[PDB]
């Protein structure tokens, strides 16, 4: 009874990990994450300059869940890297690099000098699909023509195998053609479902007053409230895309959330709110509260029911 | 004090209402709803001829909210017709009746039907574009094309004021295409934010099966889940609409979570899954709460409110 994966090569003693942006900004979040007992880690996603982002308050938290407009401040490409080929220890665990870039060019810059490291030291690479391109437009993975570009660009640029993070869909037709433009690329080799539900709306009842500063209020949701639309994308990429592994990512709290995650067809599974909430001790309750189910239920590895959801008559 | 307003030529005696699709199917819900005390009432969306809609299980609530791939089960438009023709105590209350036809030749057929009835009884039109087509192609309301369609050949077949039933959206860039596409509609008096957040997928941890039969368990979400989401685009199209109304929809258990879609901008709110699992008696209570709030902030009235939530600096 254990809960240890192979994958892109590597070894994990757990699926859990943390979601982008979640304790992982600075080098004391790195080495925190690392000292943790998830399964892996992922770095805050990068630009090439550094960032400060959007001014406070830009996050805030609620029994059901997480609002955020950050502006993706962080550290700039450099230190990211940087923490990759000298101060990470894979021995501790792997390491992915998340890199947001404003642009598909300063996505492609990166990634070039990503590549030897990522050959060399074996990091792995996310690629932040759920970010803004050109203003007045819809983020890129909402975009497929924006989205081919991004994917045939990096692809070339690396040339090595990566992931992708990607935002929720509601419509089945936009499953279908999301799956088929990344069925293009044989280099993606996994995909991250789902990031932050996007621009809702968060008002305070006594103050009658939106709680973030940025864009009026408006922001992106995480927690409880977004489980089902989780499972949801889990459970379409899973279907749809066979050659590529889904990383689940959406309101996991809870062993069962988890379990439910993977159901669906997460091989790793991601915190994000509740993580910033309770902290990195998450992770072991959640390992256990997962191998609780497993025993009840008589599961010894995880892909003894990875994918198994069981639909009706 | 008391929570009457006017709207669209018509006295309310408060802003409730039922949610389409809850209590309103048949002519007892119809009879149960011009009962309770709504303010007003929605029939079920309706097309020309009946449907039986998908298999059972197709909806279930849980804690924090519902899941439903009904698949728009209706007793047909010459019911629906017959009811706002001679069934109706518009007296007690008004009535709004929703129609959801499969193609635009189906809306035109029975918008024009229905403009002597809505001329003469005063009955009013919720155009539902929250529907098929196809597949092989998105919602009509995520295809801004197909909407400019369905609104210019609908407010040239019937030619009152009318209103529309939008799903949501999540990116900024859509709020304003969106908007902008109904701007172009003088007759299009009303919008609904927001119908059930698509394609959501609720899987029960014991049996490791999905709750909802058709479509795999993939369904439309309402409740606690998607309160911001619904705030968000109340707000949204509240702002880019300045010469239309918006109905709230999405969310609503308590008179707080009324007050706060109010702020955002509604002037009706909408009652769905809280409908569906408390009874009509929710009507007594949500009125209450929300003139509680409203005597404890020293509000008396709606108007007072409406629009002004606040943002920060
Ligand atoms: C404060 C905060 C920062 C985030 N930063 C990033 C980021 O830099 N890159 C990214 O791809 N996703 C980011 N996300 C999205 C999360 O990775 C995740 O998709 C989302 O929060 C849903 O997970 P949860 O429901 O477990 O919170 C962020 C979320 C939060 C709350
Ligand atoms: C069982 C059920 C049936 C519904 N039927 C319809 C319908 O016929 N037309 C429609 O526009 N919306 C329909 N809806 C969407 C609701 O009107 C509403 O947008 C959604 O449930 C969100 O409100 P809530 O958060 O209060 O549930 C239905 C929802 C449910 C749960
Ligand atoms: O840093 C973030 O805002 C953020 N938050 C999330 O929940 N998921 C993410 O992927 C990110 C980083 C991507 C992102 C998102 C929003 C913006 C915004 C914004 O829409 O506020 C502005 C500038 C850069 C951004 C970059
Ligand atoms: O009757 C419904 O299933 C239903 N459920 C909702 O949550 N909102 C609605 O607007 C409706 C009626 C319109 C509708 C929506 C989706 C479908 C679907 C579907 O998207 O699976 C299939 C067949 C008919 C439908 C009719």
């Amino acid at each position: 009874m254990c809960l240890k994966l192979n994958l892109l090569d590597h070894v994990f003693a757990n699926p859990f990990m943390n979601a982008a942006g979640v304790l992982c900004s600075t080098e004391e979040d790195l080495r925190c994450m690392t000292a943790s007992s998830s399964g892996a880690l992922v770095s805050k996603s990068c630009t090439s300059a550094p960032r400060d982002g959007n001014p406070e308050p830009r996050y805030m938290a609620f029994p059901l869940g997480s609002i955020n407009s950050m502006g993706l401040p962080n550290l700039g490409f450099d230190f990211y890297l940087k923490y990759a080929s000298d101060l990470h220890d894979y021995s501790k665990k792997p390491l992915f690099l998340s890199i947001s870039g404003l642009s598909v060019e300063e996505n492609v810059a990166m990634v070039r000098r990503l590549a030897p490291v990522a050959q060399e030291k074996g990091v792995l690479l996310e690629l932040n699909l759920s970010c803004p391109n050109v203003p007045g437009k819809p983020q890129v993975a909402y975009d497929f023509e924006a989205m081919r570009t991004y994917l045939q660009q990096v692809s070339l640029a690396y040339g090595l195998p990566f992931g992708v993070k990607m935002p929720p869909y509601f419509d089945i037709a936009h499953f279908d053609t999301a799956a088929a433009v990344l069925n293009e690329f044989p280099l993606v080799k996994f995909v991250t479902c789902v990031n932050s539900v996007g621009n809702g709306l968060v008002i305070d009842a006594e103050s009658e007053s939106v709680v973030i500063k940025p864009k009026q209020g408006f922001g992106g949701l995480g927690g409880k409230y977004i489980l089902p639309t989780a499972l949801a994308n889990v459970n379409a990429f899973y279907r749809r895309c066979p050659d590529k592994l889904v990383f689940g990512c959406g309101g996991v709290y809870s062993g069962e959330d988890a379990f439910l995650h993977i159901l669906a067809g997460a091989s790793m599974v991601q915190v994000g709110t509740a993580l910033q909430e309770e902290g990195p001790g998450i992770f072991t309750r959640l390992e256990d509260e997962l191998l609780e189910i497993m025993a009840r239920k008589g599961y010894r590895t995880l892909e003894e029911f990875r994918g198994r959801v069981k639909t009706i008559e």
